[PDB]
């Protein structure tokens, strides 16, 4: 699709068997999902933005379907106010900015 | 241009006669620039990021060039980690997200 930016670029994702709404975020290096259980091992990480930092759990090799497109990579899980799809997974679905 | 996302989508902007670097940020409603002087009065705004809320100075009808494209609109000034071009000005330069 071509997504205009009049409104927040929200899409449906599937992760860990659950459907969620997530924000396609070119200003995020990483993907961060509201706290949930994911399979396998994790390690703690600090991620920052406006307002400072939060502690998250890092899971590697996680598969997410993003608007019907399958991607795999690192997914961080923690107290984010919004589900965020960052560049590490946007690249995998071939996402580009165009103007 | 068509911008892939393997690196941060950084561009050159020009605002108040100064060249700066800023991030094209589909995950931002608003445009936030690190502290600088802008003409006119400002008004208060609280903005939220992944870490919490911060107060910024809101300046309306600011002229800004973004990767060679002219925009005129609201610019928030405050402590952002990185200068960010949000959807309010991304729409003005005709930017879309494609995959
Ligand atoms: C129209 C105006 C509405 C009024 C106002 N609106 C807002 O506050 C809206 C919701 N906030 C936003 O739009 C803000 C940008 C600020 C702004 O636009 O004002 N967007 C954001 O903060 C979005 C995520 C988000 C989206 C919506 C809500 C909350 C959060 N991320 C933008 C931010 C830009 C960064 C360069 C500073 N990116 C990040 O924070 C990402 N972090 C990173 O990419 C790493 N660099 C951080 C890790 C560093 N440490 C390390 N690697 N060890 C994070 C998503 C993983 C309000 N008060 O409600």
């Amino acid at each position: 699709p071509q997504i205009t930016l009049w409104k927040r670029p929200l899409v449906t994702i599937k992760i860990g068997g659950q459907l969620k709404e997530a924000l396609l975020n070119t200003g995020a290096d990483d993907t961060v999902i509201e706290d949930m259980s994911l399979p396998g091992r994790w390690k703690p990480k600090m991620i920052g933005g406006i307002g400072g930092f939060i502690k998250v759990r890092q899971y590697d090799q996680i598969i997410i379907e993003i608007a019907g497109h399958k991607a795999i990579g690192t997914v961080l899980v923690g107290p984010t106010p919004v589900n965020i799809i960052g560049r590490n997974l946007l690249t995998q679905i071939g996402a580009t900015l165009n103007f």
